[PDB]
């Protein structure tokens, strides 16, 4: 194969351009996996990097978030027109017992910004914070990306499963898509494997315990690993029916935001795709500030999915397109630019051709 020169034409550079220690790139295509391994899971050891190595995924742990919804609305656990209320008992009649479990998985409350304030941390404040809450645009016309938006979909979710949420994930989720090696905490055993992560100071950091962190950005994972969740992705078929629907669901475009279709965790592009309108997904415009819905009108053919996320420490990114049977991942523990990570990809996915 051309699959590892083309790997390291495109991905190898970026590690001398950002002073990224370490990186990770996996392809699958037709069924076969490929793994390429750069540099080092720790500066101070001397590790490299290797399959055994343990990632943060940032952001791309929505990815699972969601599908943890699939599955529960497909053993009837909850419904997505249903509320929190119904879930969490304490918080009926608030302003927030008006937005759908859809809506919150999908930032469109209206009024959740990215992150949660600072002096929030326990239980017992993010209880507080959500029944204080009062909206600001209608419910449902904008989007906003957002930790607490999701979040509260993840607890509701795990409220409806009887477990709290790492449970979820760690012995349902994860054992359904045949995953062994991924966490919400990474055990004992496992912490020689966990990479540091690398600030833009080049100093060793790992993800600081947050708010609702396991569902909007808690969990890690290795490259085999993230290979075959996006093998599952492409061939859900073969899965167990309860992770199928899971997944299947994941994949329904739910509104549009000009060319981006808004999946359960996933972003949705009609394929192929410009370079441009991926790009456009991580805009400033797109990420950071609301932005107005629309219904979808043209529904796609064929379609592709992606999805960035971000630690402290941490890049991640996956991309897969069912109909050419091929799909990508990267893991670096240190960011770089996300047009960076989409691009890269683009020029590989594309010349596998
Ligand atoms: B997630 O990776 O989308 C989320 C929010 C975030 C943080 C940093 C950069 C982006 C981006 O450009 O798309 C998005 N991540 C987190 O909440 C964990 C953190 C990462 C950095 C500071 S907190």
């Amino acid at each position: 194969q051309e699959i590892k020169k083309l790997v390291d034409q495109n991905f190898k550079p970026l590690l001398e351009k950002y002073d990224v220690p370490g990186m990770a790139v996996g392809v699958i295509q037709n069924n076969k996996k490929y793994e390429m391994y750069y540099g080092l899971q720790s500066v101070q050891d001397k590790k490299a990097v290797n399959s055994n190595t343990i990632f943060e995924l940032g952001s791309v742990s929505k990815l699972f978030t969601a599908t943890a919804g699939g599955y529960a609305k497909n053993k009837g656990k909850i419904s997505f027109d249903d509320t929190p209320g119904k879930y969490w008992k304490e918080l009926k009649n608030t302003p927030i017992d008006q937005v759908n479990l859809l809506q919150l998985a999908t930032y469109t409350s209206g009024n959740l910004a990215l992150q949660f304030p600072d002096e929030v941390q326990t239980d017992q404040q993010v209880l507080t914070f959500f029944k204080d809450w009062k909206p600001k645009n209608p419910i449902g016309e904008y989007r906003q990306y957002s930790n607490p938006s999701i979040g509260l979909f993840g607890k509701v979710v795990a409220l409806s499963m009887n477990k709290p949420f790492d449970q979820v994930l760690e012995k349902t989720i994860f054992p359904a898509l045949g995953l062994k090696h991924s966490y919400v905490n990474v055990p004992k055993t496992q912490m020689q494997n966990y990479a540091f992560g690398y600030n833009q100071e080049n100093q060793p950091i790992r993800v600081n315990p947050g708010p609702l962190d396991a569902p909007a950005y808690g969990v890690k994972s290795t490259l085999p690993d993230m290979l075959s969740f996006i093998h599952a992705n492409l061939n859900p078929q073969k899965y167990p029916t309860d992770i199928q629907r899971a997944i299947n669901e994941t994949h329904q475009g739910r509104y549009q935001v000009n060319t981006m279709y808004q999946a359960l965790g996933w972003e949705e592009f009609s394929y192929p795709a410009t370079l441009q309108t991926l790009l456009d997904s991580n805009s400033e415009q797109i990420v950071m500030k609301p932005n107005k819905v629309t219904a979808i009108s043209k529904e796609p053919s064929v379609k592709m999915y992606h999805k960035t996320g971000s630690t402290s420490g941490f890049g991640t990114y996956v991309v897969f397109i069912p109909k050419e049977n091929i799909g990508l991942v990267m893991l670096t523990n240190k960011r770089i630019p996300n047009e960076e990570r989409i691009k890269a990809a683009y020029v590989v996915l594309n010349a596998i051709k």
